[PDB]
């Protein structure tokens, strides 16, 4: 499991979400943030299984790019364990 | 130390905070977020730094308190932490 | 590659940002959060998220430790998180170093 943290432009969020959904990546959490490369941005936090890391990264790279300074970055973090609250079971 | 990141239903936050307190967990950071499991739903994100020996009990406290049994309950991620510093004193870990 | 997460007092943000800028650390993301410490009811804090290369970990941590301190309970903490890889969206460049 990996946790992907991506920072994108607010005006590209809808496009990014659509790309993610099409890539079959539906579990995600987002929030409004401010950043410096202060400007308003959107932060996506996505926990994915190993096979979904690239698909997720690519969905965002392609959908969030505008070619102008401020497009954002994508961090891939290691995750030791993940638990599903509904069942109280690990992974 | 490890960093616990839990996404729970807003209506379960109080129960979770109470269980964490009973489990001797005091240090925590939280914020409001939106999530998908097209339509985004309001959730609350808790971020808790906890030392190895007590990660399990802390996770268990959250799991028990945040569950409803219905889809939408959320998840708990346990991330490794390379180093932790206390800003008040500057001390490592 | 590391992701530094620092939680500081809102009244110390400007100082912190200045120290980071001076240390040549410009890339960062921040948001407002509510927190409780191991010692005293939540209080508002500013959470900074800073992705840095290995050589910039010490300088970044040092800059925050200097600027955000007051010596009183509530000062906050700094978490240095391991990062497997980082991608720049505009250039498509990836870092792992
Ligand atoms: N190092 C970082 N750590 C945390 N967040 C960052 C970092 N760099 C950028 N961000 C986030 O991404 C947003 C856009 O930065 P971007 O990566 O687009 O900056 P640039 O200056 O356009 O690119 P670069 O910094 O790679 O030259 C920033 O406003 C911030 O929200
Ligand atoms: N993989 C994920 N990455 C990041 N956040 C997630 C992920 N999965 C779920 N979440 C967060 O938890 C919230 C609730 O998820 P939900 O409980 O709907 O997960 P499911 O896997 O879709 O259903 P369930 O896990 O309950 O069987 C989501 O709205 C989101 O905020
Ligand atoms: N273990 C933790 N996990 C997540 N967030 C924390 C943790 N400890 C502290 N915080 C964040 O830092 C803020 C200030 O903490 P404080 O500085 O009060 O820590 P303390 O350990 O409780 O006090 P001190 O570190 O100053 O002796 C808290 O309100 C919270 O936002």
């Amino acid at each position: 499991m990996k946790l992907i943290v991506a920072i994108v432009r607010p005006e590209k969020l809808n496009e990014v979400l659509k790309a993610l959904f099409q890539a079959e990546v539906r579990g995600l959490t987002l929030s409004r943030v401010q950043g410096h490369g202060l400007h308003e941005k959107v932060r996506l936090e996505i926990g994915v299984s190993e096979p979904f890391v690239k698909p997720t990264v690519e969905a965002i790279l392609k959908a969030a790019r505008t070619g102008e300074v401020g497009d954002g970055k994508i961090f891939v973090l290691p995750v030791e364990k993940v638990y599903r609250i509904r069942t109280g079971e690990e992974d």
